[PDB]
């Protein structure tokens, strides 16, 4: 089977594991445990990250055969191919691509935050901007049931992860978002979603380790 | 034609006006003025941000009729993909995948360092990681013409954008990788793109204006 390397967190491999799953993919874990605080050691990490043959060695990895992938965003492309789940029409690629890109741009910046030492102070000017956030997505999808359009793709992995994200970190983000909570509960409706996410090998959290300022377990 | 949306500045756009140019693109632009230190003003982008009728409201943006694209990957993609300037095998695709990935995250990289209060300080220690940097591309690279393959790719421009921008804040940067060297001189080689290059229209310097602690002019 493929190998998917990762730290032991929820992390951006939240819609990885998630489409592996959705797909039927028959993988196994490479899970990377971080030492503890202050060290946060990363040893276990840093005595293979130049020996995997990996292109620009990173976490996380999916090794499958001769095919070794570094990018979580790259890792996911090459998946959606494999199962053909990319957008099919110019609209819907161009969706995708700027849904993959958005994904991004948020997760880094709430990532940012929980990793700032001077969390508390910022915490709530942050969450000022939340609203904003999730009405841009609100906008976007609009009455589509699926982000690129009428068809599932792999941006809804990616949208999924990070609405489910800001939600668990400010749990009203959402209720002016009646669109976007249907969406939620549409993307965990998907038969093999259900099963994976009611599962023990599944953990809906941490995206986070101990590193964090919101969430250090 | 085609409309192009960014700030006085060089930065995310720099692979785009290169692209644009490389492909013929007919486009026109629309330049806002990011206000001074401090201020750092950007009123009419933020007075009309809100009225273009683009997706995620950003900088750059590019509107080629009935299509409006944000983020800049997604640009440099559509531009891509309607000159056929992709990866075409596979192994193309995962290669072109990967570098775009990879060239995001070392351009922020340094932007988040040009963008630190405490970027003196920084600076010494961000210097001494160049040389890891500098050598996964190498080789990644290797021994192929191009990022992805035979064949000029839309990474190519934004692998070039990248090399040459760590170039000139660590001009040494690149003395021990040859093959670097050759892809920067080869890159501005293609044609058209010593055409541009030399054009009246061309703006090399610099990724980052006003705020920058390193380059803020
Ligand atoms: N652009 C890359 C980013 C990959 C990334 O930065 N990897 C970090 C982990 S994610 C990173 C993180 C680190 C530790 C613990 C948690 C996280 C994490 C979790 C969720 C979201 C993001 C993070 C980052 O801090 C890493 O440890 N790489 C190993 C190395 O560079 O040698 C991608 O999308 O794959
Ligand atoms: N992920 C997006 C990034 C878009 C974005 O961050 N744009 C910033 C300007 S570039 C941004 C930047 C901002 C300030 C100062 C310098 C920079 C910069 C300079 C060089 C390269 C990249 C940047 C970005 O950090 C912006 O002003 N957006 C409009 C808005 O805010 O509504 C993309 O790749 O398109």
């Amino acid at each position: 089977p493929m190998i998917l390397g990762y730290w032991n967190v929820r992390g951006l491999t939240h819609p990885i594991r998630l489409l592996l799953e959705y797909t039927d993919s028959s993988y196994e874990e490479k899970r990377y445990a971080m030492g503890d605080a202050p060290d946060y050691d990363r040893s276990q990490w840093l005595n293979e990250k130049f020996k995997l043959g990996l292109d620009f060695p990173n976490l996380p990895y999916l090794i499958d055969g001769s095919r070794k992938i570094t990018q979580s965003n790259a890792i996911m492309r090459y998946l959606a191919r494999k199962h053909h789940l990319c957008g099919e029409t110019e609209e819907e690629r161009i969706r995708a691509d700027i849904v993959e890109n958005q994904v991004m741009d948020n997760r880094m910046q709430l990532i940012m935050l929980c990793y700032n030492p001077d969390f508390e102070k910022q915490k709530p000017e942050f969450l000022k901007t939340i609203p904003e956030k999730m009405k841009l997505y609100s906008e976007f999808l609009g009455k589509r049931p699926w982000f690129a359009g009428d068809k599932v793709t792999y941006v809804d992995f990616l949208a999924y992860d990070i609405l489910d994200q800001y939600h668990i970190f400010e749990p009203k983000c959402l209720d002016a978002f009646p669109n976007l909570k249907d969406f939620l509960a549409r993307f965990e409706g998907l038969k093999k979603i259900s099963a994976y996410m009611k599962s023990s090998r599944y953990l809906s959290t941490p995206i986070f380790s101990k590193l964090a300022q919101w969430s250090n377990k």
